């Protein structure tokens, strides 16, 4: 069975979706603000799934997983979320987080809370990693600033106006790509406006966990991206002791819309370095 | 756990969620063309769960459910489907089926292939029983008609004019309706543009079936619904042998958004009544 649910600290389900090889590396996949586990494309889904026990998560709030009144400010939720996913499968090792936007915050709350040791290494795209002023991991683009707080209005005349701010930023060039772009538009629509609002009245800075993180974590993020700024990936390149980069040059804020084949190519390229192979060529 | 998959005959997973007490009668909830198991409302399924073992259906190709590249215009993959939620639950008898919009035609596809056995009653909302040229049952409104194929392209412009415009029959008001409406939309939006133009392009006949019903079946319908015109429900409920029916003055596609608690009234009652 595919679809699943497990229970956070506070009781709240998450809902999240198991595919691929059950013996393969697990590789949790965490979306960002607004969205859901149904934002990677099916084509990305399909081609992690070969390798990897792939985890697709539904944040609190989103998706399917439920939808608490409070408590989105509080890392300590957020930290739960993805060990209770990480326990229901029996993740005790080796793991792999990936976090798009919103989905990096996330994977630093729960390192912060859990350490390392279930985790072989990260992927940051796009992400913010702490928000509140002067949080250079936290820079968010143009985009972002004309969309807010317009995109968190019940009122569907803002929300949709304020949503129309991002213009094509998820897809990049949309050609060829219209369902994308309007499953994307739905997603963060069908998100409830309150979760949407709930998720940036926060702050928290996790620079100490970076500079502190003992695992391989590859950036990899558009150079054009007018939703999180590309100055945050650099940021955190910055800052992680065994950091890798790919800075995707005039890709937005959707690089695994924009261009699938190398997306995957660059996140198996990436947790393949880090076994003993790359020593032997 | 409240989310699960039960997998139909031609391989395709269904998903659905599961929801209130395991010994109550079991309330099989089929949604519209371009929806989800989302659709129903908060409020709507915490006060059906109370009640009744809740079992929210996602069509094929809608919300979290496989998405097949073909078999939409085949009665028996929607017969499956619901048999294979019906199997997955252990629910041999005393279902209660209901059904949104292209429900109602997912209901009698399944009726059709396997009869009443496990079955009560059934709830037609805004319902669809047939689909086609000439059929009385499937007597499609001006909303869906402007909607096509506007609603079923790939170009997001000309699929979020047509969808949104469409929106606004599902919703009625929509003041006081904001997050509704939002989400609506967004389902819409979010199912993929191939399945929503799948689902329109076939043809199936049922008033045969519905004539030959062994089950009563209650016609909930708004007389402004201008997605599924209320004659399609009046046409049922003539047919039907033990058809009863509530016709909701003013009220456009979507009874469950208009008004909640007298959704839930509704279907308690006919339910309560099966005896």
């Amino acid at each position: 069975m595919s679809i699943r649910e497990a229970v956070s600290v506070d009781g709240t389900s998450i809902v999240y979706r198991v595919t691929g090889n059950s013996a393969g590396t697990p590789l949790v996949l965490l979306h960002g603000w607004a969205q859901s586990s149904q934002c990677w494309g099916e084509q990305v889904l399909a081609d992690l799934a070969a390798d990897y026990r792939l985890i697709a998560v539904d944040l609190r709030g989103h998706g399917y997983s439920d939808a608490p009144e409070s408590g989105y400010d509080d890392s300590a939720n957020w930290a739960g979320d993805v060990a209770a996913v990480l326990a229901a499968e029996g993740v005790t090792e080796n793991a792999i987080l990936l976090g798009w936007s919103y989905g990096g915050l996330v994977i630093c709350d729960y390192l912060a809370a859990h350490g390392t040791g279930a985790v072989a290494g990260a992927v940051l795209v796009g992400a913010i990693t702490s928000i509140g002023r002067g949080e250079k991991g936290g820079k968010v683009g143009s985009a972002m600033r004309s969309a807010v707080p317009g995109a968190m209005s019940e009122d569907p005349r803002e929300a949709i106006r304020a949503l129309g701010a991002f213009g094509n930023a998820l897809t990049g060039p949309p050609e060829g790509k219209g369902a994308a772009s309007q499953a994307l538009f739905g997603y963060s629509l069908s998100t409830r406006p309150r979760v949407r609002a709930a998720l940036f009245n926060r702050a928290v800075g996790h620079d100490e966990l970076l500079r502190n993180l003992d695992i391989p974590v590859l950036v990899l993020h558009g150079t054009d991206d007018s939703v999180v700024d590309v100055s945050a990936g650099k940021h955190a390149e910055e800052l992680i002791p065994k950091s890798q980069a790919s800075y995707w040059v005039g890709c937005n804020h959707g690089p695994f819309v924009e261009d699938p084949t190398r997306f995957v190519s660059e996140v198996r390229t990436f947790i393949s370095s880090l076994g003993k192979l790359a020593g032997a060529a």
